[PDB]
């Protein structure tokens, strides 16, 4: 019944996203809308080994009386740059923890970046400790701050909602504190837009195989949008876009009228050559998508521990880049004043591969080289 949106604090360590996570939980408890969670529950949050790199992540649930919200908090700086690049939580939005005492710290202004170079689309803030502040004017001047931090990085920091308040005497149950928690929960009902539907957005398909028995007809799992018997589809990229109609949507012992977002289906294409389509291909809507063979995309390079390289490497660095279903060659230019990427550093890069890619900003990639994962990017920018 309540639409689902999914959250997670971000901010500096130290400045309070454990205590407002678990105070947010408590104050909603409180309403009877769902069930408390202490500071010790998610400050001691469970490892989570996925694909070699192992992230730790707290997750709670609650409602508010419009909402369900799933929300993730991590211990560490580099748990929120693993997630929030590999995906592995997605934010609809974010929770910037910033202490009112403190001010913006490094990891704040680095949490702010990734948000912008993965796509987090709006961010709501949360100035804590406002306990250790007796002046005003000093508030509104660390407030004052934060949205010039925010805007400096193309986030709207003159209409972000940013509420001042205490998380530990809210969870004391200060009457001021649970208000303060209130009129937060209140701006992210109203602030973070509820996300998209897979299936509303415009067909697309990666191809997995490609068969000829009827005709061609390709393989895969429509990532989102739907295909019906009849529609035309563009085939990108790699090759020239081209352009044919679905005829058929297919699976086991089962024909189709149509095939939508999540769906593992074969879709038959009408007088398409097998030899003009191949993995690493995608259909999607006529005009949807785009082929590209430079970009540039914010990457985590894994740790020797996870699997990755254990040793840095430098500017014109030629790995493979794992889009959807195969690799593809491409060299790696590095930012201004960077010299060289570290194991377990995060960077942003730029890269030209050698064969186009149908591309979008925010598809995410892995970074391989002899066939093992090295890295995870995301596409922050197309470049033309
Ligand atoms: N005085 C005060 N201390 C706080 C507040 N919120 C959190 N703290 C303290 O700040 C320290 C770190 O808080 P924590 O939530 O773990 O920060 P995190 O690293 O962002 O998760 C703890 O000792 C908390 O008790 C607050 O509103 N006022
Ligand atoms: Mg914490």
């Amino acid at each position: 019944t309540k639409p689902h949106v999914n959250i997670g604090t971000i901010g500096h360590v130290d400045h309070g996203k454990t205590t407002l996570t678990a105070a947010i939980t408590k104050v909603l408890a409180e309403k009877g809308q769902a069930e408390f969670k202490a500071y010790d529950q998610i400050d001691k949050a469970p490892e989570e080994k996925e694909r070699g790199i192992t992230i730790s992540t707290a997750h709670v649930e609650y409602e508010t009386e419009n909402r369900h919200y799933a929300h993730v908090d991590c211990p560490g700086h580099a748990d929120y740059v693993k997630n929030m690049i590999t995906g592995a939580a997605q934010m609809d939005g974010a929770i910037l923890v910033v202490s009112a005492a403190d001010g913006p710290m490094p990891q704040t202004r680095e949490h702010i970046l990734l948000a912008r170079q993965v796509g987090v689309p709006y961010i709501v803030v949360f100035l804590n400790k406002v306990d250790m502040v007796d002046d005003e004017e000093l508030l509104e001047l660390v407030e004052m701050e934060v949205r010039e931090l925010l805007s400096s990085y193309d986030f709207p920091g003159d209409d972000i909602p940013i509420i001042k308040g205490s998380a530990l005497k809210a969870l004391e149950g200060d009457e001021e504190g649970e208000e303060a928690i209130m009129k937060l929960m209140d701006a992210v009902d109203s602030y973070i837009p509820e996300p998209e539907r897979a299936i509303d957005k415009p067909f697309l398909m990666p191809i997995e195989d490609v068969f000829s028995i009827r005709g061609t007809v390709v393989t895969g799992r429509v990532e989102r949008g739907i295909v019906k018997v009849g529609e035309e589809v563009e085939i990108v990229g790699i090759r020239d876009t081209q352009k044919t109609t679905c005829t058929g949507v297919e699976m086991f012992r089962k024909l189709l009228d149509e095939g939508q977002a999540g769906d593992n289906v074969g879709v038959l294409l009408r007088g398409t050559k097998r030899e003009d389509v191949e993995r690493g291909q995608v259909l999607a809507k006529p005009g949807s998508i785009k082929p590209h063979t430079k970009f540039k995309a914010e990457v985590y390079i894994l740790t020797k521990e996870e699997g990755g390289r254990h040793t840095p490497f430098f500017n014109g660095y030629r790995p493979q880049f794992y889009f959807r279903t195969t690799d593809v060659t491409g060299v790696i230019t590095l930012p201004e004043g960077v010299e060289m990427v570290m194991p377990g550093d995060n960077v942003t890069i730029t890269v030209e591969l050698i064969a186009p890619i149908a591309m979008e900003e925010g598809l995410r990639f892995a970074i391989r080289e002899g066939g093992r994962t090295v890295g995870a990017g995301v596409v922050s920018e197309i470049i033309e």
